[PDB]
């Protein structure tokens, strides 16, 4: 069994025999859990370990950024900072923010994989221009200089919990504010700023999630449907070798008009590795039954699984380094 | 469970020896030296065969780049000084963090492809333009460019399952060689890369100086630096290493350990160890014991040939040609 291209989500807090069906098939690469998948951690951990028990090469994500997108709050996950916090805390002491920004990677890294996850999509690497009302207090800074440096800590913290991670979304959703956003700057402009993030973190950034947003004067696809975004500019231009992720394909305006299948065919074929159909697992089983599409990203897609061993529950609520790195968060913050 | 002692071996194949040595309890580590590397296949055949007797062992090494680096040949890349890295900040920042998160992966990667947990490394210590045999080693003068520079090579080290260790606690820049500043004075400036990089610090070798307004002792032999500064003060929760007790030998060691070393190093002398080992009369703490099995490296390595075809391999090979060149 080797991954496949879709992620999709399972129907409760306990595995059906319709999830076990999508999670065999040859096309499955992962799930994606949200907030009614959890119950409590001892539920969450026997959910995550029936998923693996049948697909055993499966990747298991969540939307953990902290602030307004952290699907897991109750039962002993900490309740984390957005992440215009850490900005803020940089504007006053920039060497205790990258300091508090590991202990914050850290902390949510460790609780995921105590409860078997393999990677939070994070970070946002969208600048703070203000524009932006679904990115908001989800953005570290304005500064793209500080954005990276920032991440890079978050990032940093996120691997020593053997966890990769995801920065989104490329090549910026900060200036545009919505059918689809579109952002109408230069291609010059948006590579200027917006992008020089994925560019100046290097080995840092492992994965991309792309926007569905339209820069109009680059191209007319939304930037996850784009061979100029995904090839041109970060394949090519920025050399980069990590996983790309579409965002949900759900995401009715995105599709162009096009069904859920076009739409995953269209993406893979711009470049994402992985595809996300979220919260219709019906409609995502006839994607994997129709999809017309790699070695090379099932490479990238096996390099997002977390690495090493993780301490479980019993064990991380006694290690001095989390309990070091909470003790952090409360004063810093 | 692993030891509190870590020793040198012979030479470049396992001798009997050897073999007694790395079973005794009280063997936690080896440290390789330039002597012990002829080849790739000579080396990977060398640390096979001592996880083959201990399977607990941690195996380090002394690869920081320029000046310090055991292994130069037969593939191994030969890494920059430091120094350069702080030349580079100092002509632009984010491509200086880019590149040295780069340097760091090709260090961790290389040594994981021979079978090594660990490289001694980062320098911490402060560019005054003072020490001679930190020289070109420090990063900088600026212990926040120290920081920064040091954080984003501990991450490219993390990225191949590498942990990393600073030194030479609590700062070698000034100076047995003797530091007359204040504990004031040290804190402010040579403690403050420890503290700010929080858990991006893995581990510590506590310099073989004397701080003459602080204690008597070197700090390695010292409960205020290591348990009232570095435990205490700073919080930190990482192995402590001691620096090599060959510059009684057991009490020497016995003292390292009391004073707040999880480990000591004895080098160049199997024998002088071997006495060690059996005379030793420390008692490991379960911590201890812990922040020891911390520094094994973690997750699957790539072997050595799939590594140099690896896409991310490649790109970090092509960013220190280019922006180092």
């Amino acid at each position: 069994t080797t991954p496949g291209p879709v992620m999709l989500d399972v129907v409760g807090t306990t595995l059906s025999r319709d999830d076990a069906r999508r999670l065999a098939h040859p096309n499955t690469g992962g799930v994606i859990l949200f907030a009614r998948h959890f119950q409590n951690r001892a539920q969450l951990t026997a959910l995550t370990d029936s998923i693996r028990a049948v697909r055993e090469d499966i990747l298991i994500a969540v939307d953990h950024e902290g602030g307004r997108v952290q699907r897991f709050r109750t039962d002993g996950f900490t309740v984390l900072p957005a992440m215009r916090r850490l900005g803020e805390l940089w504007d006053r002491d920039v060497l205790l923010a990258t300091k508090v920004a590991t202990a914050v990677g850290y902390i949510l890294a460790a609780e995921l994989r105590a409860c078997g996850i393999d990677m939070s999509f994070t970070p946002v690497l969208d600048l703070d221009y203000g524009h932006s009302k679904v990115i908001g207090d989800r953005a570290f800074h304005r500064d793209p200089r500080v954005v990276t440096l920032l991440a890079k800590s978050l990032n940093h913290g996120l691997s020593l919990a053997g966890m990769a991670n995801c920065g989104k979304h490329f090549p910026g959703h900060g200036f545009a504010e919505a059918a689809l956003p579109t952002d109408d700057r230069t291609l010059d402009a948006i590579l200027e700023q917006d992008v020089a993030p994925y560019d100046w973190l290097g080995l840092s950034l492992a994965a991309v999630i792309p926007a569905h947003v339209i820069y109009t004067q680059v191209d007319k696809r939304p930037a996850g449907f784009s061979r100029v975004w995904l090839q041109d500019i970060l394949r090519g231009k920025l050399g980069f070798t990590g996983a790309i992720f579409s965002d949900d394909l759900s995401m009715e305006a995105a599709r162009e008009g096009g069904t859920l299948t076009q739409a995953a065919d269209a993406a893979l074929a711009a470049g994402c590795d992985m595809v996300l159909v979220c919260n219709q697992p019906d409609a995502a089983e006839v994607v994997l039954n129709g999809l017309k599409a790699s070695a090379e990203s099932v490479r990238r897609i096996k390099r997002m699984r977390a690495r090493g061993k993780a301490l479980k529950w019993d064990k991380l609520i006694a290690q001095p380094e989390y309990l070091q790195a909470q003790a952090l968060l409360s004063s810093a913050l």
